[PDB]
């Protein structure tokens, strides 16, 4: 798969083309995931998932939603930035926080369950800083090459002919806030929805209702974020 086929495989037709300046770093991440199961550690998300961000256009990207790094949790990490799987419960308690600042900014009730699927099929792009993780280990796989890759993502977007929004939800997401210096690029930052960070100004944040008041600003569409 990943050190194994090019880009204009693993991803969109859009993304392959923007991720280009780190088609070798994505082929390096491959090389660094087997040395990790050949070394006995494991991974997450499972290798077909890593890149699934982009697997929805980037042409579409209007909103950004950036975490630190996938769920460690085995069961959990899909590959979109928060999401679970439709059938898992308890919602990881970042999720769960989540959702309670969804229902207080938009007024809407709890969803049905965690799949973001819908963001994503409507131009958020779900991503982490960092796209693996060691499981039950938060932070494992930061500076191991991912950085370059997300960075390069970020800098591509902000280079569209398009509208954006970013929401970067703790420190190494805000890490990608120079790339964003573009004007036609507005950043929400605001502490990480995780239990440990989300009393210092995640709750009441209002980061959903915000990002739909500067895409009307930029004349473009807000983002439904009715979840089932
Ligand atoms: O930034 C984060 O904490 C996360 C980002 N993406 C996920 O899938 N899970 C997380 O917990």
């Amino acid at each position: 798969s990943m050190t194994a086929r090019p880009l204009s495989e693993l991803v969109e037709r859009g993304w392959a083309a923007a991720l280009e300046p780190v088609a070798d770093q994505v082929a390096h991440m491959g090389q660094f995931l087997r040395a990790e199961i050949a070394a006995g550690r494991r991974y997450l998300p499972a290798g077909s998932n890593v890149l699934r961000a982009f697997t929805f256009p980037f042409d579409n990207v209007r909103v950004l939603i950036v975490g630190q790094d996938p769920y460690p949790t085995p069961g959990h990490a899909v590959g979109l930035s928060f999401s679970v799987a439709p059938d898992v419960r308890p919602w990881p308690r970042s999720l769960a926080n989540i959702f309670d600042e969804y229902t207080a900014d938009l007024g809407y009730p709890l969803p049905s369950n965690g799949d973001l699927t819908p963001w994503a099929q409507r131009g958020v792009l779900l991503l982490n800083r960092v796209l693996t993780v060691r499981p039950s280990n938060p932070a494992s796989h930061r500076g191991k090459g991912w950085e370059a890759v997300t960075e390069c993502a970020i800098r591509a977007l902000a280079a569209r002919a398009a509208p954006l929004v970013a929401i970067l939800w703790g420190r190494d997401a805000s890490t990608l806030k120079p790339m964003l210096a573009a004007g036609n690029c507005v950043a929400i930052e605001s502490p990480h929805p995780s239990p440990l960070s989300a009393s210092r100004g995640f709750f009441g944040s209002r980061p959903f209702s915000r990002a739909n008041e500067l895409l009307v600003g930029m004349g473009a569409e807000p983002i439904d974020w009715r979840l089932p």
